[PDB]
């Protein structure tokens, strides 16, 4: 019924929010690994 | 209420497929990115 619907919306838009914190924060990684690895890059040298 | 309600909720399932899209394809990035420091960090004898 009503409530069962009002309830799933309610789920999805948790878990919407979940993957986009999700996907914030793996991108927020992303952005230090490539500073990473370009440090890296540097130490080794040319390639 | 109820029709309109389901229409919300096939929006909102859309969001949050993309972003975990969005996660999916970071993390995905993160694990190349892992490796590559794995390697570089081997060669040049880092922790």
């Amino acid at each position: 019924g009503m409530d069962a619907i009002k309830k799933k919306m309610q789920m999805l838009k948790l878990d919407k929010e979940n993957a986009l914190d999700r996907a914030e924060q793996a991108e927020a990684d992303n952005y230090h690994l490539e500073n990473e690895v370009a440090r890296l890059k540097k130490l080794v040298g040319e390639r």
